[PDB]
């Protein structure tokens, strides 16, 4: 059981998205911030099982980077799924805005979070299916965490999606690796476009003659080595959640390790004399 909120103590105070809006208010409970998505009169049974089947799923969880849920409004209308308030967004519009703001310290603490949140996950035996940095929310201590829940309802997003998920419709834990390291190089190169102009069938087309997306300029060559593991045709060559949690946290133990970098491969030449 989910807790049930009562009406009277949510303040709606301005629109922050969609998904049949996703507000910033005040929980009252000192009050506290919190996202508030709604889900309005004339919703369909399919609708009410995917959104309250949402909270179900986030209601099992308890981990530092998997977003809380507060509670629900079901017995008013409409119905309200109640999360942590997450000051700085999605991750991918964060970098965006940010580029270069932050050491690669900071980057791969970032990743790191994400990994053990990821690893949570998959030890839960939940397949997420949609990992990128545009589903993962980024709070004011810099800690980001894992979203968008659900089942049918979060999704296939093919730059992100690993090629047995393409070619067969395998969702596993694994296919949720090859993800994350296409969100190392959005991390890493704050939130680039992955594969840049190429279009969904070119993409597969390169990914399935063998090529992967380049290393990121300043990428610890640890970090590109750990990125291009989770990218292995195979699925079963590729690091377990565990793995990756294990290596990021050697590497930000030990962060002169962080220091040796890739060498990046320019897309241009200047001369001067
Ligand atoms: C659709 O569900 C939401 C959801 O569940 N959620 C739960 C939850 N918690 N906190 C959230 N924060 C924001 O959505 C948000 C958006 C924009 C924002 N500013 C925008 C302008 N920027 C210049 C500064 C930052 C600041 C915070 C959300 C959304 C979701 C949205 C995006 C990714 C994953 C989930």
């Amino acid at each position: 059981f989910t807790t049930e909120i009562h009406p009277s103590c949510v303040t709606r105070q301005k629109v922050i998205g969609a998904g049949g809006e996703v507000y910033k208010g005040m929980l009252k409970t000192k009050e506290v911030p919190v996202a508030i998505k709604t889900l309005k009169a004339g919703y369909t049974e399919k609708q009410r099982v995917d959104f309250l089947g949402e909270a179900g799923i986030m209601g099992q969880f308890s981990h530092h980077n998997i977003i809380r849920l507060e509670g629900v409004i079901s017995k008013y209308k409409p119905m309200m799924i109640i999360t942590e308030y997450m000051e700085n967004g999605a991750l991918d519009k964060f970098l965006r805005e940010k580029d270069g703001e932050f050491s690669v310290l900071q980057l791969v603490g970032m990743l790191r979070g994400i990994a053990a949140g990821m690893k949570y996950l998959a030890n839960m035996n939940y397949v997420h299916r949609d990992l990128a940095a545009r589903n993962i929310l980024v709070n004011s201590n810099l800690v980001c965490k894992v979203s968008d829940f659900g089942l049918s309802r979060v999704l296939i997003p093919i730059r992100w999606t690993a090629p047995e998920a393409i070619s067969y419709r395998k969702f596993t834990s694994a296919s949720d690796v090859w993800s994350f390291g296409i969100v190392m190089w959005e991390v890493m190169t704050y939130g680039e476009r992955p594969y840049w102009e190429l279009s969904n069938h070119e993409v597969m087309k390169a990914i399935n003659d063998g090529f992967r997306l380049p290393t990121p300029m300043d990428c610890p060559s640890a970090i590109y080595q750990l990125m291009m593991q989770c990218w292995q045709q195979e699925r079963a060559r590729r690091p377990k959640f565990a793995d990756i949690v294990s290596i990021l946290d050697k590497l930000i133990r030990a962060p002169d390790s962080l220091k040796t970098l890739a060498d990046f491969d320019p897309r241009v030449s200047i001369r001067l004399p």
